[PDB]
């Protein structure tokens, strides 16, 4: 959808539009 | 925009609507 942010779960970052 | 799919580049996954 609209928006963006990345989060790191241990040693892997993940980026989504939510 | 419309649609959704997620891809991984090494140990980092991204998700977008394009």
């Amino acid at each position: 959808r609209g928006g963006r942010l990345c989060y790191c779960r241990r040693r892997f970052c993940v980026c989504v539009g939510r």
